[PDB]
């Protein structure tokens, strides 16, 4: 039967079922005040599905010049065309191949560039902003979004939204690699999964995808969502409470040293955006520092709410198109204050 919500992560993660329900705020706000992430499902049923397809981006913007990143080694592929990324998104025989002849796992860097999303893509901008959940928090002019209402004593987010466009990680060796490495944002954000591309020519490979989710420490109810309803899983997230950021720095300082890195004792390994916490490092963080995370599988149409200051990392299971909007809730405004 239809219900307002359910729980993931053994009761530690709220999952809201109706993205446009006028009463979502009554359930959301207590979890949000405690510093928890929140998941909202069903957002892709509210969008214009034809706007959010890799073939459309290629047809409309393919002649633009861009840089790509190789997810396996962080190398930059300079001055190629936007079509060189989009045309290999789902069809593996069309992907750029490395010097070993393997198809590469690529990310589109800074596209659209800076704050140009709204000017370049006005129909997509309207379709996203009118269908974001928790609109008093997430709309540019929402009554609980302080972004437009704060003086320069507060760090204000850039004008959004921002896209996260990257291929799926494939191999056993890729299991320990990040799509986006561990980092934090001083503003709150909502990240929406608007398209999942599953290759059928040499993809749609549950086997290595099921071992990744298992080893990723996904909960039993998340593991039922794969086998039962057949929704399309996009990406594996690990999110940590803002209050645990310094203990994570203490762990990565120690591991850096053990690995023969040469770093001052106050150096910030989260700000460096150089680390991915694999199964070994996540087990050490829990056992040695007492720090537990949220392991979240983001399916098509899932919106992930990421608290200001909360360290997070993402590992794409398949090729993903994600769009995110920043906001400043009153619950977390301390994270962007420039004094004490
Ligand atoms: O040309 C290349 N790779 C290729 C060609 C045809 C089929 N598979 C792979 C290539 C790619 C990258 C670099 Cl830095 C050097 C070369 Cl030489
Ligand atoms: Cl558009
Ligand atoms: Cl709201
Ligand atoms: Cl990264
Ligand atoms: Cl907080
Ligand atoms: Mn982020």
């Amino acid at each position: 039967s239809m219900t307002s919500h359910s729980w993931l992560c053994d009761g530690r993660l709220l999952c809201l079922h109706d993205p446009s329900n006028k009463n979502n705020w009554k359930i959301f706000r207590e979890c949000w005040k405690q510093g928890q992430p929140v998941l909202v499902s069903g957002v892709h049923k509210k969008l214009k599905s034809e706007l959010w397809k890799p073939e459309a981006f290629s047809q409309e913007f393919g002649d633009q010049d861009v840089d790509l990143v190789n997810c396996r080694n962080c190398a930059i592929i300079s001055d190629v065309k936007v079509r060189d990324f989009w045309d290999g998104f789902e069809i593996i025989c069309k992907r750029l191949r490395s010097e070993d002849g393997q198809p590469m796992v690529l990310k589109l860097k800074d596209w659209p560039p800076g704050e140009d999303f709204r000017d370049m893509m006005p129909t997509r901008f309207e379709d996203l902003m009118e269908n974001l959940p928790l609109p008093e928090y997430t709309k540019r002019d929402g009554r609980l979004n302080l972004a437009s209402r704060l003086p320069s004593y507060f760090v204000r987010p850039d004008l959004g939204p921002k896209m996260y466009n990257a291929y799926g990680l494939i191999t056993a060796e890729d299991r320990r690699v990040g799509t986006t490495n561990l980092h934090l944002d001083v503003s709150d954000a909502v990240n929406v999964m608007v398209y999942v591309g599953i290759p059928i020519g040499e993809g749609a490979h549950d086997e290595e995808v099921l071992k990744t989710i298992d080893e990723g420490d996904a909960d039993e109810v998340t593991k039922e969502r794969i086998h039962d309803h057949k929704e399309k899983p996009g990406a594996l997230w690990h999110i940590y409470a803002a209050k645990d950021a310094e203990k994570i720095r203490e762990l990565l300082r120690k591991v850096g040293e053990e690995q023969g890195q040469e770093n001052p004792p106050d150096h910030d390994p989260i700000h460096d955006q150089s680390w991915y916490l694999d199964q070994t490092l996540r087990k050490r963080l829990y056992e040695e520092y007492g720090v537990q995370g949220w392991a979240i599988v983001q399916f098509l149409g899932d919106a992930v709410f990421i608290p200001a200051g909360a360290p997070h990392q993402v590992h794409n299971l398949y090729s993903c198109i994600k769009v995110a909007e920043d906001f400043v809730s009153p619950e977390h405004v301390k994270h962007c204050f420039r004094l004490t």
